[PDB]
């Protein structure tokens, strides 16, 4: 017989890690 | 007949979130 | 012919962005 369909769609990516911290405030 | 081929790669992650506020300025 | 594998999982998430500047200090 003949070759199959494509497969279903892999997984979505795992989700990006959260930003860092933010820079020191300003002084006064 | 033989499987398919494999499917498509998945899509992209989340971005990740914005970091949180940086630590306090100097005193003054 | 059966149905292919599944694809790949997808590539990471881009990082988030820094957060803003702390508050003024005391």
């Amino acid at each position: 017989g003949p070759p199959g369909p494509p497969g279903a769609r892999g997984e979505r990516g795992f989700p990006g890690e959260r930003g860092p911290p933010g820079p020191p405030g300003p002084p006064g």
